[PDB]
Order: structure tokens, then C-alpha cells, then sequence
């Protein structure tokens, strides 16, 4: 497990339940192509993305479906989605976390990256 | 000003000073069009992209060059850049502020809309 | 104004207004002395604080009412007030900025310091 | 385990480890007592501060001695720590997760509460 997500809720302090994600790479078009998707789980984390030998060097797109979770909850959000968007496996293989923490009008997003 | 951006520096403490700044809109094929950009002011604002004529409703996406930022400074960065992607809604006569606070593998960003 | 306090609402997209804010200076004995106060402005901002002939180096604490804040909106909020404690140091001629953005679970601060 | 600390470096996009931790109950008289204190693993996470029997109703400052930890790293940082103030246990025994972010100038705390 090379790539995980883990999503929090900033407004009631839990988890984000059942957000979900989509992951692009970048083709050698300079097009957004579907790498893979998941939604997370209760505990806001979505593990079994991919593997290592699919998740070569590439340029990621990570999209968080923030709006649809805020709208499910009643709120209607100022943001689409959260993007995250970074080069992956340059120094070799690593292992990463994608984080967010979610409020209706902002988010953040940090990386944690290991080995 | 119905558009404003606003960048700091979560590591010296300060503006950011000198990102480049996209911004697009989204067209009936789903495809991104550039429709404003610049660069932030010693006070790490970028005011003067749009008029109240031109900012319509739809879907905009900004994004700022992060990784350039960080390079210029020595430092190593994770993301390409940071991505807002919003609706633009009336209700309203909203001045729609979108600020950013920048760290090495962590960014996050708000709206402030107002008036 | 050598020091100004700038707090902003996540959930609400908005600045934070009539935010009570209590700043202290740790005297000798360790003890935090009240130094100056207000609430936060239409605009989410409280000058006028202190002067620089007052402000002298020391240590600080910016205390920042977010539970009556978040309260009187309605919203159950985790914090009983978020703070902030920093060293003045002179290097300088410095304007210090203490900027907070908040949500109901969650809390970011940053400081700004300028000139 | 219902009192756990996380702590991650946006510096580096890595677990801030070694970074101790001190927490302090409200005493009867107004005063801030000593309660548990502990040192963040190579997870950057603090397990053991206390036990369900000894973590009853009360006011808790969750004090992160981020100072120390970024002039370790030979950053001088703004904050001398991150001082994180709630209740704990009104509506009985809750599970408390505090997370902090952090970088030289800036940081952000986040509670993930359970059960
Ligand atoms: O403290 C966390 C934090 C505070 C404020 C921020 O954006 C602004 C900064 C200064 C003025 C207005 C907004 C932000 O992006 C993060
Ligand atoms: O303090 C602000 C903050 C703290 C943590 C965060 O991500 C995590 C949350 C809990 C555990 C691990 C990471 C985060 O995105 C923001």
C-alpha cells in the first residue's frame, strides 16, 4: 500500500465517512488519465488504491469529492473538490499519505512521506 | 476587485511574494480556459484579475504555482501547485477573496466572500 | 500598530467579527499580565492594540475567544479559546501579524511579520 | 487509551518525533495542575498519557513544545509551543485525538473525538 487518503471532518471532529476519491496520472499526452478511486471508510481512511508495481514515477492527481460530502450533510460547500497534485517515485518508491482536513468554505491538505 | 487572491508563507513568517497565479474557467466541452493570471504583490496579494462585467457565474479553478515558489527558495516541495476550484454564484454582489497559507508538503486555502 | 490580531470563520467563508481577543505579557514571577484587549471589526480585525513604545520584547500571549464565538452562532465547538504565545524580538521594526482561521473542531494560526 | 497526540512536520512531510508534550488539568482553585506528560514516537504519535480512570470531567491544556523541536531541527521558530484547551468528558467518557500541524511560523490542531 504505496498511496493512502485519510479525510477529517473539522466541523463535527471525526472522520469523514464515505468521501469520494479519484486518482489521475498524468499521460505522456499531457492528459489527466483514471489511475484509480475509492471511497473512504468510518475511519476516513481508503487503503488498496494501488500497488507498488502499478504506482511507477508519474505527476498524481489526487481528487477529494469534498462538495458532495458537505451537501449529504446539509451544507452547501464553496469548494468542488479538493485537488492534490504532486510528482510521485522520483527517489525511488516511497511509501504516501494524503491528509485533508474539511470545512465547508476551506481545507488543507499535507503529505506524509516515508522510506 | 470581485476576485482577489492572497498568498503566505507559513515557513518565514511572511507574504508570499512573487507566485505566479492561474486562473481558468470552465467551457461547455469540460475543458479549462485561461482567463486571468498574475503574479502576487510584495504584500503577496494579486488584486486587478477580473471586473464585475466579465466574472459571471460558473466554475473557476485557480491555481497557484507553489513549486516554483519553493524552488526559488532552496527548498524542496511535495505539490506542483496549489488548486481551488469553485462555483461562482450569484447571491451574489460577493467579492470572492481566495487566500492560501504555503508550507513545503502542506498547504491550506480559503474563501472569504463578502458584501 | 506594531501588532494586530486577523481571525477568519471556515464554515462560514467569512471574517470572524466581534471575536473577543485578550493579549498578556509573562512578567517576572511567570505570571501572565493582561496587557491589551478588544473584539474583531466588521472586517474580522483588531488594531490599535498596543504602540511600539509599549510593545517591548517579551514574551506574549494572544488569547482568542472562539468558544463564545462559536457558541453564539449555535455550533458546538471543541476549544475553550485558541492561543497563541511568541517571543517579541527586536530585528526588530517589525509589524506582527497574528492571523487565526476556525472551524468548530480544528483551529490554524500564522504570523505574519512584516517590515 | 481516551487521551492519544499526533504531531506532523509540513516541513518535511514526515511524523514530528521526539517532541514532548505536556498536559495540565484545571485545578479547583483556577490553577493549571500537572497532569501526564510524554514524547512523540517515530510515528510522531504519544500513546499512555493516562488511563479512563484517571481522565475524568474536566478543563485540559494540551501544551506541544514546538520551540524546542524546530531549533533541534536549526529553525528559530515563532511559537514557543502549541497549547491546545478543551473540556473533556461532559457527555461521559469520549475517546480524544489531538493532532497539530506544524511549521516555523504557523501551525494548526485538530480533535478527532470518538464514542
Ligand atoms: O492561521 C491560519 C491561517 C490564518 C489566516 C489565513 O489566511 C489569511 C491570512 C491573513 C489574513 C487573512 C487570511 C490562512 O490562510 C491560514
Ligand atoms: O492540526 C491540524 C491538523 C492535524 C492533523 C492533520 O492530519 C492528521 C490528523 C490526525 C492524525 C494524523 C494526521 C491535519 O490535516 C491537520
Amino acid at each position: 500500500c504505496p498511496l493512502m487518503v485519510k479525510v477529517l471532518d473539522a466541523v463535527r471532529g471525526s472522520p469523514a465517512i464515505n468521501v469520494a476519491v479519484h486518482v489521475f496520472r498524468k499521460a505522456a499526452d499531457d492528459t489527466w488519465e483514471p489511475f484509480a478511486s475509492g471511497k473512504t471508510s468510518e475511519s476516513g481512511e481508503l487503503h488498496g488504491l494501488t500497488t507498488e508495481e502499478e504506482f511507477v514515477e508519474g505527476i498524481y492527481k489526487v481528487e477529494i469529492d469534498t462538495k458532495s460530502y458537505w451537501k449529504a450533510l446539509g451544507i452547501s460547500p464553496f469548494h468542488e473538490h479538493a485537488e492534490v497534485v504532486f510528482t510521485a517515485n522520483d527517489s525511488g518508491p516511497r511509501r504516501y499519505t494524503i491528509a485533508a482536513l474539511l470545512s465547508p468554505y476551506s481545507y488543507s491538505t499535507t503529505a506524509v512521506v516515508t522510506n
